[PDB]
């Protein structure tokens, strides 16, 4: 650790090497099916990755945050395509470099492949989680998860009766799989089996 | 870039760090919720991959076959344990080393940090459109669905009326996440649909 704040020159190394740039909210960083050939560093900011079906349904694979990379996917073989789109959640600054460029610096320095890979490795142990919350869970109980799951992260918040986090009906939906209206009833059906306390900013009594 | 007698010098110079040992069909290679602290390469057969519920229920993540790495997911950070259940799908021979070995390893030639890097990250690829799935279908539509992939499989075989595939309720469950029973109540609507004919094979279609 660098305390607080753990940086480390192999860090500030890799991104002498990129450009930063800004992106605010709600504007795709990437978008699926596009030629990948470039990696990106978050600075600052969220993002999500999501995937769409033929209708224009979307769903969360995942969140990922500053220090996360992405547009790792395409960089063992060229000519691949973007598996998923990513959006901006908040504002974001992130740095970004050719595939080319990034695998040269991996020669110099393999460290660097060793820390983008100790993501990907994490990013599929939590896949593997969601998997089967997916598969064997039925909407309430994914939602219950999902909930369980916001509370259990730096970013959210305290109370007496739990913690509190930041969700909208569209995001618990695209993270399980269901409408906007839907979360509404099993928000309230959740409330009503006194699990939590809603009010644009959800309170997870915390347990499970 | 040479490599006889069969696949390259960087490969072989990993399996003679490994010690190799013969897993029978239906056998467990890894089971969850375990330490990890080892490696696996696949010398020959394949594995299913493979998670459950609260009560035995299962679900398939991948298929995995000769030429790939299992256990990976553990060697980047200490402490971590078995994200999933592996069993042998077929006898298996099986390369397996300890992660502190591997690690000097890769000290001293990177390239096969990359080949295991490369397999992870197309197991992330390819995990994305089934995730996908999970969350857009109910159990029916993914039944549906994985009939159609398994006709769209180079293995399928043509038939007079579309396509014949061989596959069993048990595998279909497994690769859907439901009960055996559940996928022959299933396929039987389907049927009734006159969308497949069930039978000694399945016809799509
Ligand atoms: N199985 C599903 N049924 C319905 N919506 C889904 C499903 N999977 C993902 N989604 C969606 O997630 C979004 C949540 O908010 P919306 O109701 O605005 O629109 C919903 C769709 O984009
Ligand atoms: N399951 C997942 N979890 C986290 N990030 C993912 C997942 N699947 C894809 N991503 C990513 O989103 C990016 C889409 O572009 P790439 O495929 O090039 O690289 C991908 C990763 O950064
Ligand atoms: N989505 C996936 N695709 C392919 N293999 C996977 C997936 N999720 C897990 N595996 C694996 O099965 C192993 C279970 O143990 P590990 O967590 O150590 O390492 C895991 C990988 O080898």
């Amino acid at each position: 650790v660098l305390g607080k704040p753990q940086t480390d020159p192999t860090l500030e190394w890799f991104l002498s090497h990129c450009h930063i740039h800004k992106y605010p909210s709600k504007s795709t960083l990437i978008h699926q099916g596009e030629k990948a050939e470039t990696l990106y560093y978050i600075v600052k900011g969220s993002v999500a990755v999501l995937i769409k079906d033929e209708e224009g349904k979307e769903m969360i694979l995942s969140y990922l945050n500053q220090g996360d990379f992405i547009g790792e996917l395409g960089l063992f073989e060229e000519g691949q395509e973007r598996s998923a789109w990513v959006r901006a959640k908040t504002a974001c600054e992130v740095a970004e470099i050719s595939y080319k460029k990034f695998r040269q610096l991996i020669q110099v320095n393999p460290d660097i492949l060793m820390r983008l890979s100790a993501q990907m490795a994490r990013r599929l142990q939590v896949l593997a989680e969601k998997v089967g919350n997916l598969a064997f869970l039925d909407v309430t109980g994914r939602i219950a998860q999902t909930l369980l799951n916001l509370a259990k992260q730096p970013d959210a918040m305290t109370h007496p009766d739990g913690m509190q986090i930041k969700i909208t009906r569209q995001e618990i939906g695209q993270i399980v799989g269901c409408s906007r209206e839907t979360v509404g009833r099993i928000l309230k059906m959740l409330e009503d089996q006194n699990l939590i306390s809603a009010h644009g900013k959800t309170i997870v009594v915390y347990g499970t």
